[PDB]
């Protein structure tokens, strides 16, 4: 299924993953898009913080979902 990426400028982007896929290889998929290490990069989906040791599956994730990518610099 494909998913919709949103940035901190608010730029949507579509790719491709799948409910087997593990938040790890997600951040991957990003960087090779956004070009920023996993250190960096921090997803929230339904207000909680996909782990890189979850999946998406493990959030009950489906397709046509939109995920937030954030720097992380504790900011807020």
């Amino acid at each position: 299924m494909q998913v919709f990426l949103k940035t901190l400028t608010g730029k949507t982007v579509t790719i491709e993953v799948e409910p087997s896929d593990t938040v790890e290889n997600f951040k991957a998929k990003i960087q090779d898009k956004e070009g920023i290490p996993p250190d960096q990069q921090r997803l929230i989906f339904a207000g909680k913080q996909l782990e890189d040791g979850r999946t998406l599956s493990d959030y009950n994730i489906q397709k046509e979902s939109t995920i937030h990518l954030v720097l992380r610099l504790r900011g807020g």
